[PDB]
């Protein structure tokens, strides 16, 4: 019999949320001789079966199958296991079903469960079922499970519209074999994909195949340290990993240990390891490690040092045993004992970090999973206006929105008539106004720290700068792809670039655009940060900056306003000193001593190129000078089009005339003409609306919906240059005399 | 070990520390090893408690009672000598000190060979590449690197491939090989090199990389290699040799190369202290770290201590006009102090280098200090040919190019500027090659005829139209006034 090649696949994560759709790739589907929508039969561990409608996708391999968590848990398999697939063309429509609830799930549910939950689920969707499964329905701010007990064309069928359901009986007990579905899994973690990938590949072999480490002498990693700001969900990630691998999970925590007597604390710390060890494979989680093992000089007492030393010897005695893994959580790497971050104790480090806007949209979708929002609610808006929020903030935001909806209406309205139950709660919807109320007030964003992400600016927002774009392509994207020519010719690529030119000519845009192109992370350090390090006399924080750059590779490190400190202590005349300062010296030091191939590109920008320290233009540092000049008419047209593409402007306006009229204008000045025109338009519109509201009321004829020629004329009479002729001639002397200095 | 002792009760800790010595003693000969000595015996004021001082004193009397017995040896391990109790580093307790240190590239190749001893690597794996690209790794890093490579090979293939068919055993594991791609994957990511400290080793630059400088080479031979071999004439004539030299000249003329080359010739270790280190000591107001520098020089003898950019601090506080002060600074004073008071025979040679020879403190040119001035001048055509050949010897260049014409065309060029012409030519060549490859890939695919495998005359012409001088005439005349007026100052 042939079973290995046509009938074997490997389980992985899902993208769809339906509990019956199983997704696979088109080559396997025309290899299995299966079309879309055909019910398929899956066999897994412990002779369990399931019937599921099939679907095709493209973002898969040719041996991976994507199934949801319900269907996966219904076969007793876990991720990375193998199953058997078959075509089942002999399913028929049912004529009698009987379903029961699980008593652990139904608590405080009053009314009847049929018409609120089982009526919209099997509505206009032919769903297949098999006797003895468990499915899940979401709604009324709860998630209720249901178990099938019988089927009339036994033991499996399809739910047709004329299939009666006898929802008769009392709740049934959850046995000791299946696991609950209110637990944590990888699906309940929004954002943070790369770090999840790292941790999953780091604990795959020791926890899935434990016997393999009795057949080879190879030491797997045993110390993992997660860090990030509080409220980023680290214990979540721990329980998730521990549940998806089926491993045992023990939990130790700081305050509970440090609130006991001496002997009891040591005895608990010892018993945790002993117990943990006995059951295998296991995971031990120590959250708030900073509390129990701080810096040495911060342990002013005596018993604290005993606890730290006890933890040290306990960690050091697991170098032989390969089935136990220890994970811990902190807030920053430099807040714990330095003798812990060594080989054998905590050698792997992961940084969770703050979510990006797409991650924020993911978290908002996670927490409103069974809330029954209205139709006007646009979560993209909310995800774009919560800059500085972590997962706990978004959870609290959704909860506050829900509580405002329950409070405002439907509780005082019915308090004088009847009681509350599930049917009036399921009909309750939340509106966008509640989200705006919760988003306006009572929400202190808890972030004043740096952000690292892939930016949103792209090449289509920059008018002109073609040669600069080409040279940026050459400097950034070649050695990260094709090392062949660089080894063949033996020459090493550069790792720095210095932009210069008149101010307000689009130097930050180029940096953001080239970071977005290569899909590499972006870090920006403005002028005030360097000046804060200068005044405060604490240049030991440059060491932190580069560290983040290193741990988030590939990356782009952008230093704008590099002439800030050189201008602070006098202009070109300066003080009695020279050109050497503290912070730029630390930059030179930290820049010279880094990896020759780590894929970290450093960009500088300055509009006063002469008063900069010439010791940074030496090789091995920023040594590729690029000149960003003032635009020309062919480029001014492109700048104006790029600025105006976002707002509705009429067709009678001619851009070419406005472009040729502004000679010597810097690109940062053509962008405020647009702002002034829009302010005039908004003023005119509000004035006309108020005139209509006050004319009769003390017929939809839009006064003007866009900008016209007269608004541009009024705004253009306020046109202002921003760079003089002498400044251009100074830049041009620097350009002509670019030779015969160094 | 430290933590196991410091995690007990008082009486139990003392009793274990005593029992260790008694039992150890009985069996003879023995060795007692105390790792993490820094933990159990830190500095006195860092023992804020009471029982810690009792433990340190107990260790002191236990060490002091083995002065009679000659069969027991005590070894200990720390991280730095100035992190433990000063009363331990005395005669009778811990009088011999060894520094292990960071491995060199040949040592790194040795460690990589140790740990892949039974791994069955493939044929394309070139460990020399890996040993040349892991600058900043210690033995544990290399062990982890090899283990990660092995685990990647076991994970990627041969585990998911056979999970749907059979089990794993020894015969399928011996047929498993690791490829160079796994080593590149492990070497790219997940490997934070844990080193930001100084390196000491014998360099790789030799005399065959320096074009010209014959008389300077001869005088360097005389100054460095004679007294370390033949003390006979120096005792017979009673005159003592010098121990310092000061290079000077225009910038970018190969002063670091000479230092590295003479260190490689005599097979002595090399230590380099750039400008930014001195400037961090100046701004940070912590010139107590010069004392550490010389210590390493002493413990790694024979050696060469090279101070480049010695005029950094003198230029930081104004130029020749400077501030209201004079020519004395903090760090250079510490250098004078630490340099005067060292052994007359330890074989440690100190080299200085500066391209602004006038604004330096004249108190360093006195005897017993750097008092052998050497002048590194701008090259000439016969030397420019050698510089160009030395730079181009590593890359494939065609035969139609004539170096003598390019050499005579560049007059007054400093050697650090002829080395970027080569870089520019190679960048143009690499751009041309990538462009032609992309043209072939996009021409038909939307027959091995190499477009150009080397550099030709046209690339050199295009790069040469960007030729830039870097030193003016007035600067040469300033150096020449200093050279002519080298007499009648000191
Ligand atoms: N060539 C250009 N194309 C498109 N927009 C431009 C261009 N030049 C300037 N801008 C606009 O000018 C704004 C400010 O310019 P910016 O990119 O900050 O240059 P900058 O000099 O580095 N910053 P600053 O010196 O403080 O003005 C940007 O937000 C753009 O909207
Ligand atoms: N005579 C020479 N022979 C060979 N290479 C040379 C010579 N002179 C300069 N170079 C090259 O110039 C480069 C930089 O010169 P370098 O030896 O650093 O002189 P330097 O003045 O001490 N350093 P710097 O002042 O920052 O340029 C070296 O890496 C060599 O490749
Ligand atoms: N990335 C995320 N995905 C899903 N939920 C998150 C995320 N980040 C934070 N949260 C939510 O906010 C809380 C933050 O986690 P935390 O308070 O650190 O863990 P716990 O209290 O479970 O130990 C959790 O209750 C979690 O529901």
């Amino acid at each position: 019999k042939q079973k290995n090649r046509p009938n074997r696949l490997i389980v992985d994560e899902a993208i769809n949320e339906d509990n019956s759709v199983v997704s696979l790739s088109q080559p396997k589907m025309d290899e299995l001789q299966l079309f879309r929508g055909d019910t398929v039969l899956l066999k897994g561990k412990k002779r369990r079966e399931a019937v599921c409608i099939v679907l095709s996708d493209d973002a898969c391999s040719d041996e991976k199958i994507r199934m949801n968590r319900v269907v996966r848990n219904n076969l007793r398999v876990r991720l990375g296991d193998v199953i058997s697939i078959q075509p089942c063309p002999d399913v028929k429509y049912g004529k009698r079903i009987h379903v029961l609830p699980i008593d652990d799930t139904v608590e405080g549910i009053t009314g009847n469960l049929f018409e609120v939950y089982l009526k919209p689920y099997f509505l206009e969707a032919y769903r297949p079922i098999r006797k003895g499964d468990i499915f899940l329905v979401r709604g009324g701010m709860r998630a209720v499970e249901f178990k099938v007990v019988e089927t009339d064309p036994s033991p499996y069928c399809i739910v047709a519209p004329d299939t009666v359901i006898h929802c008769e009986g009392e709740p049934i007990k959850r046995e000791d074999e299946e696991e609950s579905l209110n637990e944590v899994g990888y699906d309940d973690i929004g954002g943070c994909r790369k770090q999840l990938a790292q941790i999953k590949e780091m604990v795959e072999l020791p926890l899935r195949h434990p016997a393999l480490f009795k057949a080879i002498g190879v030491k797997p990693p045993r110390g993992i340290l997660l860090y990030g700001p509080p409220g980023t969900g680290k214990t979540l990630i721990a329980r998730a990993v521990a549940n998806e691998t089926g491993a045992f999970f023990f939990l130790i925590n700081g305050p509970e240990i440090m609130s006991k007597l001496a002997g009891e604390s040591e005895s608990n710390l010892r018993k945790a390891f002993e117990e943990a060890e006995k059951n295998a494979p296991a995971i031990i989680f120590i959250d708030e490690l900073d509390a129990i093992a701080p810096k040495r000089e911060k342990t002013h007492g005596e018993v604290e040092r005993r606890i730290v030393s006890q933890l040290l010897t306990l960690m050091d005695g697991l170098k032989q045993r390969a089935h136990v893994i220890v994970m811990a959580a902190t807030n920053r790497p430099n807040s714990i004992d330095p003798a812990l971050r060594r080989f054998g104790r905590f050698d792997r480090e992961v940084d969770i970090g703050i979510p990006d806007a797409t991650g924020r949209l993911e978290i908002l979708q996670i927490h409103t999973k069974n809330m029954k929002l209205a139709d006007d609610v646009d979560l993209e808006q909310v995800a774009n206006e919560t800059h500085g929020h972590v997962g706990a903030d978004l959870a609290a935001l959704c909860s506050e929105a829900a509580l405002q909806a329950i409070r405002k209406k439907m509780d005082l309205i019915d308090l004088e008539d009847e009681t509350i139950d599930a049917e009036v709660m399921n009909s309750l919807a939340v509106t966008m106004d509640d989200f705006r109320w919760a988003l306006s007030q009572s929400n202190p964003s808890a972030l004043r720290e740096t952000v690292v992400e892939v930016p949103q600016v792209t090449w289509e927002d920059i008018g002109g700068l073609e040669d600069v774009k080409r040279e940026l392509q050459e400097l950034v994207q070649y050695p990260v792809e094709h090392p062949d020519k660089f080894l063949k010719f033996g020459m090493t690529p550069s790792k720095g670039v210095l932009f210069y030119g008149p101010p307000g000519c689009g130097k930050t845009l180029l940096a953001k655009a080239i970071a977005n192109e290569c899909q590499a992370n972006f870090i920006s350090i403005k002028g005030p940060e360097l000046l804060t390090m200068w005044f405060g006399e604490s240049e030991a924080n440059v060491r932190e900056i580069f560290d983040k750059a290193r741990q988030a590779a590939p990356c782009v490190l952008f230093f704008d306003e590099l002439d800030s400190i050189a201008k602070a202590r006098g202009g070109n005349i300066g003080d009695g000193g020279g050109a050497a300062d503290r912070v730029i010296n630390q930059i030179l030091t930290e820049m010279d001593g880094m990896s020759t191939k780590k894929n970290v590109f450093i960009i500088g920008a300055t509009n006063r190129p002469d008063i900069i320290d010439p010791a940074i233009l030496r090789p091995g540092r920023l040594d590729q000078l690029i000149y960003i000049p003032l635009p020309d008419e062919k480029s001014r047209v492109a700048i104006l089009k790029a600025n105006l593409r976002k707002s509705p402007v009429a067709k009678d306006v001619d851009l070419e005339f406005l472009a040729k009229m502004t000679n010597g204008f810097s690109g940062a000045d053509l962008t405020e003409i647009c702002q002034r025109a829009c302010k005039l338009a908004i003023r005119e519109s509000i004035e006309s609306e108020i005139r209509r509201e006050r004319e009769r009321q003390t017929e939809e004829d839009d006064p003007v919906p866009e900008i016209r020629r007269d608004h541009f004329e009024e705004a253009m009479r306020f046109a202002r240059r921003s760079v003089s002729d002498n400044d251009i001639r100074k830049y041009e002397m620097f350009a002509q005399t670019l030779q015969q200095s160094r």
